[PDB]
């Protein structure tokens, strides 16, 4: 293909209920879309990026500029482009990660599109539906999570994931287990929250049988968490220092992880997360796909994801009105705790225009 | 995608010169070629056995045994097959690598094509063209072999990999080391020739300067090899024993190996060659692209197979005419000692039947 | 004390000479100037980042924008504010620690002016005056190399640093040591340029007996490097991978460095700075002081630095005049080789107010 | 600043209830004070020796030798005297760290009460207050010392540290342990007490859930403390064997210790001390501070190492009261468990003459 332009755009989506992590809570979802443009077609990126730099170092307005101002361009100069030459095309750039995953994503939407295959196909998915679990917030009682852990339930939710933070921890952990039973799927997100002097009481949730701990440390310690490993009984899970396959390689050899969290937009794109994949599948690594709070756009081609081989425990791909009343594209409706993979070219997936711009805050052409 | 049924040939080109391996010298290649007939249209296997278990335990006509008899069976049963699915479609059958490989390659051949995809496209090649290399065989004198090694750098080879076993190794390499100089990229193959114990006279290579050095032991010993590793200065390169992405994670982490020889009928297909290729690279484990003297239906995917990021050694990717006289596809052609990727769609190249005809010695159709 | 406010400044600075390193060419500096206000005064801080981002994730205007959305705020809503609670005030955001760096150095040199202290005793120095070498870029010809490293060695330099880059690399470095001898402190920096399948072209300059060979791969390889080590003989030192003293503890348990090369905005600031070169030592990992091209002001700090008991070894810490025909500052002379470290309190300097004027592109006073 | 010279004072301070160690009992504190001088004004240290060498080889006696011929006069003989400097200038001195510790922290008072600074600040402190724990000494009887126990933990000590010796652990732990509950934050220390052949013994303890236990091993036997913690659970933490930044680090490396205690003088001075707070940070490995039974001039020295960030857990740092009923000083009262961090600049605090000179044995002038 041959770039045209990209457009970007701003979009805010207010949150069915606040969100609440370590690092803080969520009312609204605060969003960055990329339609690239080719003399062919259009391809639709979404960035994983919030507001400001709560969950790592990329923020809105940054993803935004460095789009804007380098990474846009450089693809803009290239003769030819395609999804896997973006990365090539964007190395000398230093980061920027989910910037790149978007754009990459966007460019990957319109190329595949064009050959008629959907994100599924090109990523080597071997089934057609996925199990979902769900992302729990903290809470400011634990009645009122409880309530919420079991509404979940309800709504046919095959996994519990409960974010955690020094103050909430084994308690919530204890009140579900106790209240909701054994055979639960359950684990927990500190989003980096501890520190290795806490370990102790982390050892405290060795007794409720989570499937994992996901990031109790922070994003650079992996020496630590291998040493973490070593004093808890709860399977360390990494997200936020997975940044890539070469990260995911590194942590497993060093012990640091038996579980991997992969985000696509964190590592830098859908291509690189196929590449996480296989890499931790070589090692007899499970993974599993996170969510970065998504719109139909991220969701669809996560489920695409999530439909892979080693993709073996339940990934955050809850649905659509987990979140939001109302998706920009047609939603994502939980049929038996599970996710369609869609079918079309590209996505399978494309906003509704309408209900779009009825969320668009700015929006700029890059040529 | 549906598959409507295989057709499978036998059939035998003449090698330009007889080929002198570690196992056996050749004359004639005897290959076994699958087209792949759906809906849509076709797509050509090729495998990469050989007529007798000397390279390894499949051979030709259990290859074809196999496959009429449980391989394309189970893909025939499939309902909607691709050539993702084709492995785990598979997967109740131990072993048989480059049976499932020629046939995954048939059937990914027929996919890209529906979807007007390059195998290169497919595999996320970001080069159009890549550096060729020649294996150079066992000699039954030094001139003779010095001649050779002389020819083919004339021709514009980039690389130069020289066939070793016990009383053929040292000597020879000294020979052309000698000879053609120090800054020629050489490098050996003792096709598991050797032993641990033999590691004195592999020893005497230390001096020489070869990129690697390739299976000197069986498939088997990979701890003999990161022993030996130990014992030697060349780098070791596996082949043999490389059978899967996790073989060589397994060879990594086990300090077996430093670069790696990538066969995609060794490992099972083209599919599972790019994880090995992504594994690798996770690793920084450099990898190059293995010949198994193939037609221009191997070639061609090779070539595009090579083109990928972490190929950073020029491969057995020779020229048609290294081996053949008359390709049964257009042919390869060197040029500044590269052969450019191959840009249509599928392995964008395809049997020419007198060509084809005049080769082959059998076929059966399987429906 | 209790923060006032910040300004934020930009400032562009002709080099001397282009420089040339594995990513590219600079002819002009571009830097983000701040000057913190306090109750008790004003101080400092240089960030180090370029306009775009190429030696690492944070560039110019990008730093701005999170000092001035994120992180002057936060100082801000502060009650009490010390260089030391800087760090955990900050911590909530994620990365940026060139931008926070350059905010602790401005607070750090009011509130070292305030009690009347030089950066250099509040950081511990042991020495008066610090080894200084010169780090040399890419060139077109050797011959070309020859000269300016010639010329260097005149100047009175005690090491000669090259940057290097796959095609220029073994060649070079044979030139040198041809023409210069053996004698002389050589060592190399490929700012990431190369990776693990490149051990044997590395493994090359084994010969020349450098000092050590900098930051061959990428940042976030680290064990790579220690593997790399295990290649060759030249002993592998960190840059770009150094990005706090816990950063350094890690790579140096997995002897993925020998020598670390300590650069204070990378890290974090001047304090984070100082607790690495604390590890390293801990550690028996000697330490050498980084350079980004700084004006008189990060200079003046690095020299302070520098000055540190564990700096073993001549860092980038050239004259003013190697890059800056006009500082902004009093300028940095070499004398025998070396560079004073300064008396007075803070950095011990201040910008001469119609060179900064002049330089200056845009500034903006960040208040409550 | 220049040296002019240093009163060396020697003071005797009675404790309001002896304190039994497993090298001893202590009634009366027996301590070296230092009086620096300088042209600008004054600044005072504290020697942590005793009056024999049963905790360490240092002693009282030996400490003001040491100072008075050798370390005293060294400074003397520099132009310009720093803190820092006052290293490199006794580095030829073998050992004798208590010595130079106090010495270091008298020439750092007078240094920053010169730029009117605060330890507080000059350490890099962010806390305005520290928790403070207790140490208990060996008691006759169980029952005296659940009573000692119950009475600071009723005056508000946040954390309770038994003195423990061979005939002297368990039981007592078992008794704080049933009486005052679980939730007691409760550690032990065996000043070196133990041997390797006791850790069935030390293993005993194990259930009781200890915070760490100090300094099982003599100070030597780091290794020995790898392997003992390998057989128990309780943590070691180690004092005696931290002489310095690099011990702390060796013995980090060596598995020796989980947790450190930090006593400046022991370490050679509140600089090196800051060093081993950094070095451990680095490692993950958390620290508390260390007592001495000091006066108010260390107390106050204490609170404000204390009060850096990687000091999370309690120390033994009670109030001036829990050792001495009249304090050389202005004293140190508990509030809410915790003490403030003095303001001042230096120590921020300073003796009450009319009050040292009653507890001043000796004194001399060094100039
Ligand atoms: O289900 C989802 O999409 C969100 C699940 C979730 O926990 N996301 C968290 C996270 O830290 O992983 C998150 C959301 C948005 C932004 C950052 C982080
Ligand atoms: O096919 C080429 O281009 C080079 C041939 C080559 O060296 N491969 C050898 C091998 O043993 O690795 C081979 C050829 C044919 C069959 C088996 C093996
Ligand atoms: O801070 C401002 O008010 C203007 C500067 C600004 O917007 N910086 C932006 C930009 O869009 O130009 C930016 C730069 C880098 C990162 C994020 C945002
Ligand atoms: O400042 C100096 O004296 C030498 C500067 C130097 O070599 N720094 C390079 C580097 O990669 O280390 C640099 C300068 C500016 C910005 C980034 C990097
Ligand atoms: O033993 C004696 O009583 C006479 C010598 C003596 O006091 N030794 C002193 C001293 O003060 O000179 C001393 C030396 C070494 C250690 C402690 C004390
Ligand atoms: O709280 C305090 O000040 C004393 C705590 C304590 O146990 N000190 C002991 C020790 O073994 O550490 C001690 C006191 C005086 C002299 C030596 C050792």
């Amino acid at each position: 293909m041959k770039l045209s332009g990209v457009e970007l755009r701003r979009v805010q989506m207010p949150l069915v209920a606040p969100f609440r992590t370590s690092f803080g809570t969520q009312s609204v979802r605060e969003l960055l879309l990329l339609r690239a443009v080719t003399p062919a077609g259009e391809g639709w990126g979404e960035c994983v990026t919030m507001a400001g730099p709560l969950y790592s170092s990329e923020y809105n307005d940054g993803a935004e500029h460095v789009l804007r101002h380098y990474l846009i361009p450089a693809l803009l100069a290239a003769e030819d482009i395609t999804a896997a030459k973006v990365t090539p095309l964007l190395a000398k750039f230093k980061g920027h990660r989910m910037a790149k995953g978007a754009l990459e994503m966007a460019v990957l939407d319109a190329e595949l599109r064009a050959h008629e295959r959907s994100f599924a196909a090109e990523l080597g998915s071997v089934r057609d539906s996925v199990p979902c679990g769900v992302s729990v917030g903290i809470m400011d009682t634990i009645p009122q999570l409880l309530d919420v852990v079991g509404g979940y339930l309800d709504e046919g939710y095959v996994r519990i994931k409960l974010k955690i933070e020094p103050g909430w921890d084994v308690e919530p952990v204890r009140a579900v287990r106790e209240r909701f039973g054994d055979d639960v799927l359950l684990q927990v997100d500190a989003n980096t929250a501890y520190t290795l002097g806490d370990a102790p009481q982390l050892a405290r949730l060795d007794p409720f049988g989570l499937l994992l701990i996901e990031q109790p440390l922070e994003e650079e310690d992996v020496l630590g968490h291998a040493e973490l490993a070593r004093r808890i009984q709860t399977p360390i899970c990494l997200d936020e220092s997975i940044v890539s396959a070469r990260a995911a390689a590194d942590a497993i050899k060093l012990g640091a992880v038996q579980i991997v969290n992969i985000k696509p937009g964190r590592v830098g794109g859908y291509l690189e997360a196929r590449r996480v994949h296989d890499v931790c599948a070589a090692h007899g690594i499970p993974v599993w796909c996170g969510g970065m709070i998504e719109t139909g756009l991220g969701r669809a081609a996560n489920v695409a994801l999530a439909s892979l081989p080693n993709f073996t425990l339940p990934g955050d791909t809850s649905a659509s009105d987990r979140f939001y009343k109302t998706d920009i594209t047609e939603p994502f409706v939980l049929s038996g705790g599970h996710l369609p993979v869609p079918t079309g070219p590209g996505l399978g997936v494309a906003p509704i225009p309408e209900l779009l711009d009825e969320v668009t805050t700015a929006k700029v052409w890059i040529g």
